[PDB]
Parts: structure tokens; sequence; C-alpha cells
């Protein structure tokens, strides 16, 4: 037997953003949803977990002890059995250079751990139970461009384009030092806008659209509508008194509707504080360079794959 494994995956932007969860628990998301996994070219923006027997069961965050991830661990707690020969294990979690999407990372990484250890599982299946941790986790199981379908019943996530049909493509983030509205906080509220319904009828439309596009690598076409969602995503959660895009974020999405006139460019915001400007791979340096970033912070981005295992020792 074993007694421990490591892993890792990476974090992920939303492309169809979703919002609103149909259990606090189980967080099945209550509708169909999109996404990319980044990073950056040398992959350094990472979470990286291990899992490992121990007496007692110990979670560790960025090396701080936490007192929803022990559900995950006792549910394939046979698997552990077999493995390290204890349905006692231990998780710690170090997470780097992440802007948005970090949890995401974080339940991927207890995925392929997972499977790491029972290769023949469903990683569908493990996808399910990971949803406790974090509702998008299948973005970062599975990499690249994916599409989580779901009825708010039952959520399946789907690959639609690999990170290599991006090659072309960059996405500079400008990270504002804004304090950011949880997570939670955007779910609750979404919930109870008068435009919802509609917001849900919506989100599932523009993912099929998206896989369309897929058909015949659009790839503009895909961030393009990806701006679209960001723009009535955020609209709605203004009018729930969610105000995610600031004063100089604001600032930064009108200079970018200048610049797009210049060179093609895309921005998405999810519910950190920051903007992700999709751009060519051509003109990606010369955005970078820019002056007035506001008082944002920028970093280089690529899309990338999906959360990976290594050798148990
Ligand atoms: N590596 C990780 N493993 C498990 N849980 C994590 C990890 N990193 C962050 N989390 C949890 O996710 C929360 C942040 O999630 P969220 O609000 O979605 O931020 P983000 O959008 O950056 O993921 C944190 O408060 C933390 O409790
Ligand atoms: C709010 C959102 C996910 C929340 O579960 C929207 C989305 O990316 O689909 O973005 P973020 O919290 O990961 O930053």
């Amino acid at each position: 037997t074993y007694r421990s494994i490591g892993s890792t995956a990476y974090p992920t932007i939303g492309v169809v953003l979703l919002g609103g969860i149909a259990n606090p628990v189980t967080r099945t998301p209550l509708h169909t949803s999109a996404g990319i996994a980044y990073s950056d070219s040398c992959g350094s923006i990472r979470s990286e977990t291990r899992i490992y027997a121990d007496e007692a069961t110990h979670i560790y965050f960025n090396g701080t002890e936490s007192t929803s991830v022990r559900r995950v661990l006792d549910r394939y707690s046979s698997v552990f059995e077999e493995a390290f020969g204890t349905k006692t294990v231990s998780y710690s979690s170090q997470n780097f250079g992440i802007l948005s999407g970090s949890s995401d990372a974080g339940a991927a990484s207890i995925g392929a751990a997972i499977l790491g250890l029972k290769p023949d599982l469903d990683p569908h299946d493990v996808e399910n139970d990971l949803r406790a941790v974090s509702e998008s986790a299948g973005r970062s199981l599975f990499g690249g461009l994916t599409i989580t379908w779901s009825d708010g019943f039952h959520a399946y996530t789907e690959k639609i384009l690999d990170p290599e049909a991006f090659s072309g493509y960059s996405i500079v983030a400008f990270a504002f030092d804004y304090q950011r509205n949880p997570s939670d906080v955007i779910h609750q509220n979404i919930v109870r806008s008068d435009l919802y319904p509609a917001r849900k009828k919506h989100a599932d439309e523009h993912a099929h659209m998206i896989k369309e596009y897929a058909k015949t690598n659009d790839i503009k076409g895909i961030f393009d509508l990806a701006q679209e969602d960001t723009e009535e995503y955020h609209s709605i959660l203004r009018g729930v008194g969610v105000n995610v895009i600031r004063e100089n974020m604001q600032k930064l999405i009108s200079y970018l509707k200048l610049i797009r006139k210049d060179y093609w460019n895309a921005y998405i915001v999810t519910g950190g504080s920051n903007v992700y400007v999709a751009v060519e791979s051509e003109n990606a340096d010369r955005l970078f360079s820019i002056e007035n970033t506001f008082g944002s912070k920028k970093k280089m981005l690529r899309i990338v794959g999906g959360a990976w295992h290594r050798r148990p020792e």
C-alpha cells in the first residue's frame, strides 16, 4: 500500500457565467454554463494538492488548518482503504498565483487524485461529488473549453474544444484591488432578480451557440459572445445590488472599446475584481504593455488542460 498521492489542477474562467445553485450542500448549478481552464505560459498558476494517510483528518489550505471537503473524502473511503490501507486521509492544498476560479481548481485536484487512485472510476460521476467543494469543478477537471449542461437537478460537463484550439490567442488579466463579493453572495442575490428565469434560458441559448462556433473553431465568435454574456450577467447583478464592475474597472473597459477599433479584443468579468481580455497572440504583448491600467496589475494567460495526478508515494 501507498501513503500519499499528489495532483494538480488549473483555475477557471466563466464563458457563460453561472449564477445560482440548487442547494447549498450539493451545489448543483441552477442552469447551463460554460468555461475555460487557464494558467500562464509556464503553467505556474495552479493549485497543487496532496492526499495522504493520517491518524486523524486534517484539512490544510495554503498551510493554514481549516475546520465540504471531508464529505468528498468520506464518499470515497473505499478507494483510500485499498490504496493506503486506511480510510483516514488528510488533505493539503497550495494555490499559486490564481486570480479567480481557485475553488474550482482545488476541487478538480481532489478528483484527479481520486481518479489517479482508481482510474476506472467515471470522471463524470466523480464530478457530481466534487461540486460540493465548488459548483464549477467540471471546468477544471476536464480542461479546455467546457459546457456544463444543467436543469438544476442533473448537471453534465462536456469538453467542447482542446486548449490547442486556443494556441493563436492569449488572455491578459487586469487585477484590481477592490474587495470582491463572495461567490455565495452572488448566487444568493441573482436568483432574486425578476429577470432570472429569462437569464436561465439565454444562458442555455448561448451555450448552444458556443457549441456551433466550436464546429469551425470560431474562437473570436466565442469570446465576443462571452463579452455579451458578461454584460447581461452583471446588469442583472447590479439590479439586485451586487456591483462587481467598479470605477477603475469600468474605465479600463471603456478604454477597451477604443482599442477594439485598432485590433480585436473581448473582455470577461466573473465574480472577482478582474477584467479578463481575450486577444490574438500577435497583439498580446502590445495590450500587455499599456500604461493606464488604472492601478491594476497585469498577467499574461493561456488556455490549458484538465486536472492531472502524479505517481502515488
Ligand atoms: N485549493 C482549494 N481547495 C479547496 N477549497 C478551496 C481551495 N481554494 C479555495 N477554496 C475555497 O473556495 C473559496 C473561494 O471560492 P470562490 O468564492 O469561488 O473564489 P474563486 O472564484 O477565486 O474560486 C475559499 O474561501 C476557500 O474556502
Ligand atoms: C461567480 C462565478 C462562478 C461562481 O460560482 C461566475 C462564473 O465564473 O461562472 O465566477 P467566479 O466566482 O469563479 O469568480
